[PDB]
């Protein structure tokens, strides 16, 4: 490759990192190594999670259900009683875990070699990654957007743009809902473990067997107009301060705008093309710009005056599309997190 693209590839294709990351989520790799991971294993996971969600919707069976889960998706809690899976946060953790294994299952297949390995990993992605000049117009806007939509309540770090690549995933230009109005350039963040999957298969909706209570606005692909909302889903740390952020063209269409969580939001569409969870603070439109016919919601964020008298109010917006054909990957940011 070019060196910058080589180091990116190195970075995301590091299986030792993937292993470290999974141990950090308390997954037992000694017992179920990542190289012995299969689609069937991971479905078995979902099927046992579904059975747990069932017990929370209904009311004993939960101990049977949690055990089956831990049998099929081994964990490592050491000498402590393995905890039960009982709260919304807990179940959503288990889903973040399984998603991640699916992306690793994918990476491990892909990183197998027959050319230099890094050049092989790269080719098998089927997605052009192109480093951009830091003096260029596109880098200017992206930096401004990165910083200017850093949310005031994600004050625990800053981000530094280390490097920028334009992304072009085979298939996407053509599949894309070019026709839909309301097209915006929006963020997506994810665990480092997941990039080989996302680059090679694209952003995907939730797995079919995934429990729906995990998903605030149902099983779509989620985006923010607030860089740090997305960046939080990188799960970076002082120990692992290099992450990646995605910018994608998102064909939003008419938005069904929602004040609070509804996992059945997808059936609420009834003609519309996306869900938008309304936030307290959002970038203001007097400040937007256009990059290749996609609106870029430049910061800073302002009180939108939005309020949910019924309960919890979102701090910042989110957008959910329920078909990959509404997403076109566009730029990938290499970001240093400064804690
Ligand atoms: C954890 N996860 N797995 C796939 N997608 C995600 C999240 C997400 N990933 N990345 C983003 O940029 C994002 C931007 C949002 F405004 C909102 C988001 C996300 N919510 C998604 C979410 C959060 C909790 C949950 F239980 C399920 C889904």
């Amino acid at each position: 490759m070019d060196l910058r693209v080589q180091e990116l590839i190195k970075l995301i294709c590091n299986v030792q990192a993937m292993e470290e990351m999974m141990m950090e989520m308390k997954y037992n790799t000694k017992k179920a190594p990542l190289g012995k991971l299969t689609v069937a294993q991971i479905k078995a996971g979902y099927q046992s999670l579904k059975k747990i969600e069932d017990c929370i919707r209904a009311g004993r069976a939960l101990m049977e259900a949690c055990n089956e889960f831990y049998t099929r998706i081994p964990h490592d809690f050491g000498l402590r009683t393995p905890p039960l899976i009982r709260t919304q946060k807990e179940l959503s953790e288990k889903i973040q875990l399984l998603e991640a294994l699916g992306d690793i299952e994918i990476a491990i297949k892909l990183v197998k070699t027959e050319e230099h390995p890094l050049d092989q990993h790269y080719r098998n992605l089927h997605c052009a990654l192109r480093p951009l000049d830091h003096e260029s117009y596109e880098f200017k806007v992206i930096s401004q957007y990165l910083q200017s939509t850093h949310a005031p309540t994600h004050s625990d770090y800053t981000m530094t743009l280390l490097d920028l690549f334009e992304v072009e995933k085979d298939g996407e230009k053509e599949a894309f809902r070019e026709d839909l109005h309301n097209r915006m350039l929006l963020w997506h963040g994810s665990r480092m473990s997941n990039w080989v999957g996302i680059l090679s298969h694209g952003l995907r909706i939730a797995h079919p067997e995934a429990p729906i209570t995990g998903y605030m606005f149902g099983k779509g692909i989620y985006f923010a107009d607030m860089s740090s909302k997305s960046a939080n889903y990188c799960f970076a740390s002082r120990l692992k301060n290099t992450g990646l952020l995605l910018l994608s063209e998102v064909a939003l269409g008419q938005c069904n705008e929602l004040l609070e969580a509804n996992p059945k939001a997808e059936g609420l569409l009834q003609g519309k093309h996306s869900t938008k969870g309304l936030g307290k603070m959002a970038p203001s439109s007097a400040h937007f710009v256009t990059l290749n016919g996609s609106t870029v919601p430049l910061g800073p964020a302002s009180d939108t005056g939005i309020l949910n008298p019924d309960g919890y109010t979102l701090n910042y917006n989110e957008y959910i599309v329920y078909n990959p054909n509404q997403v076109r990957m566009r730029y990938l940011l290499k970001v240093q997190f400064n804690f």
